[PDB]
């Protein structure tokens, strides 16, 4: 994720006429004004302005603990940022930043190559470090992507398998011809100028040595000039673009609690039923006997009564909460129930609690994941100062993405609220509470006035959602009740922009309450829209208190 992809005065990698080109077009103002990827080095842009009818090209690197620069000017923690303090103080430019040069309609960044080569990097990270595949890892890359950029340039090289601590040039050129002479193939090792290494390769049977120079910015460079932050990089771009090398890399001549934790650190990030062996044998109905549940209860609501437990499996136990339906048959309608499960049975996704399946003794239980964080609402009560803003977008992404599946598979949630939303962690969140057939302050009108249960009417109380996510808990229609907001909302009348709620979450959680809910749009939209949101505030530095802070 591009930190200034939702900026609509940027255009990804594009030439420098083209740029000039587009300004051209726009008027030639003074102050006129784009940003534009830097071809030449990893993360940077370039600021392009128009003063006095002339062009002005200003490059602007990218440190190495994450702030923006005009060489020699003032950093800054992100280019919105950037973009915003020169519109108001040149500060050595020769004129303030004015109009941004907005993109025309419908076009947007022109992806470059090192947009192929971090979301490339990205999908391999999670694809190594938890093994994760199918949906399984499209979604932890959806999700994580910001984290996981992170750890990427905090991965030292010494843990690299193609790098060797302490060869030397011969030792170096010795051990390329002792195993496999294919091309490509290649080591990199600490050179004797502190801060420099050599990329020893293969080609045609003969090793060739690159030297790699480091900045006094502490960059990394092949001699053709391209600037990275770490060799991993580096190395992982020369891989895809053979610039400045007789041949590409190809093959790696082998060598010899957490502060932030993540959703796929979980035993519930993937579901119970993936190992073959354990789906082979995946019953709606369980057994009573390989169920052990605790006389104390993790919490009560209207449904029932949720008590923790634990399942016996083929080959693994695994922790279950288990929700005691307060209403059973009456009628024959015990089945129905049964025709329902089936559906959700099937429902997998991380985002959302899944069901284990259902057992039938003293009482119809509801066998499910264990997400024993406590709700979203409650888990954000007074925690501002903690919690930052985009720590809680994160939240609401995972949301949308539970949501977006649960609409691709015609499934209506009826019950979404924050208080059905259930923390595995800070950083993960599941929606719960899906099927469960003043609680209507979160259902969209249509429902109340039809008992339309779209999606469209989720759309809704994700809105709703949002907003309580967005106040930290607070209540929403406080001040009403019952009919009192029926006629409040009648009327054009919406809840208010929660302190320092960006303009853009609440536009979002606004296009939510549109009351025609035809005009209303789709999850795929809102998760679509929630991701940018999300992204541009993640790509930043991380605000709150705990220990992951000084990380
Ligand atoms: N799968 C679960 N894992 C851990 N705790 C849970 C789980 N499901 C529910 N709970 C607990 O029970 C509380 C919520 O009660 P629940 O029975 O889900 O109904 P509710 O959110 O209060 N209202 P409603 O769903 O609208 O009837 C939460 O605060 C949780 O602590
Ligand atoms: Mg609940």
């Amino acid at each position: 994720p591009d930190p200034a992809a939702h900026l609509p005065f940027f255009y990804g990698s594009i030439s420098r006429a083209e740029a000039e080109e587009h300004l051209k077009l726009a008027g030639m103002a003074d102050g006129l004004f784009l940003l534009r990827q830097c071809l030449r080095s990893l993360g940077g842009y370039v600021l392009s302005l128009v003063h006095d009818v002339r062009f002005h090209h200003f490059p602007i690197e990218r440190q190495l603990n994450g702030t923006y620069a005009i060489a020699g000017g003032k950093a800054h923690c992100g280019p919105a940022e950037l973009c915003e303090f020169y519109s108001r103080d040149p500060d050595g430019l020769p004129c303030n930043l004015r109009k941004p040069c907005n993109r025309p309609s419908g076009l947007e960044p022109q992806p470059g190559v090192f947009d192929c080569l971090r979301d490339a990097m990205v999908r391999d990270y999670v694809r190594q470090t938890w093994k994760l595949e199918g949906e399984a890892l499209e979604q932890a890359i959806i999700s994580q992507a910001p984290q996981v950029e992170k750890l990427i340039a905090t991965t030292a090289h010494e843990r690299m398998p193609w790098y060797h601590s302490s060869l030397t040039r011969e030792e170096a050129e010795r051990k390329l011809y002792s195993g496999a002479q294919t091309d490509g193939k290649f080591l990199l090792r600490p050179r004797k100028e502190q801060g420099t290494y050599a990329l020893s390769l293969i080609y045609g049977k003969t090793v060739y040595h690159y030297l790699i120079s480091q900045d006094k910015a502490g960059k990394y460079c092949i001699p053709e000039g391209t600037k990275f932050d770490t060799l991993w990089q580096l190395v992982e771009y020369l891989k895809l673009k053979a610039d400045g090398l007789i041949y590409c890399l190809k093959e790696a001549c082998p060598n010899s609690d957490k502060p932030r934790p993540m959703p796929m650190d979980t035993s519930v990030y993937e579901s119970p039923y993936s190992d073959p062996e354990e789906l082979k044998d995946k019953k709606l109905f369980l057994k009573r006997d390989n169920l052990l549940i605790a006389d104390i209860e993790l919490g009560c609501g209207n449904f029932g009564s949720v008590r923790q437990g634990v399942y016996r499996m083929r080959k693994k136990q695994i922790d279950v909460a288990i929700k005691v339906l307060k209403q059973g048959t009456e009628k024959a309608d015990t089945e129905e129930m049964m025709r329902e499960a089936q559906i959700m049975h099937q429902l997998d996704n991380p985002y959302i609690v899944r069901l284990i399946g259902v057992c039938q003794a003293e009482a119809l239980m509801l066998v499910m994941e264990m997400a024993g964080g406590g709700p979203l609402h409650k888990f954000l009560v007074g925690k501002r100062e903690e919690i930052p803003v985009s720590n809680v977008a994160e939240l609401l992404h995972q949301v949308s993405m539970g949501m977006k599946y649960l609409e691709e598979k015609n499934f209506v949630h009826r019950n979404l609220a924050a208080r059905n939303v259930l923390l595995v962690n800070r950083h993960y969140a599941k929606i719960s509470d899906f099927g469960l057939s003043w609680p209507l302050k979160w259902y969209a009108p249509e429902c109340i006035n039809f008992r339309k249960f779209s999606s469209r009417s989720d759309v809704w109380s994700y809105g709703v959602t949002m907003w309580e996510a967005l106040s930290y808990g607070q209540k929403p229609y406080k001040k009403m009740k019952g009919p009192e907001v029926m006629a409040f909302i009648e009327q054009g009348k919406r809840m208010e922009c929660p302190p320092e709620c960006p303009p853009e979450l609440y536009a979002l959680m606004s296009d939510c309450w549109i009351y025609k809910w035809e005009d209303r749009p789709d999850f795929l939209t809102v998760e679509q829209r929630m991701r940018a949101c999300y992204y541009s505030l993640a790509s930043k530095v991380e605000g709150g208190s705990g220990l992951e802070v000084l990380f």
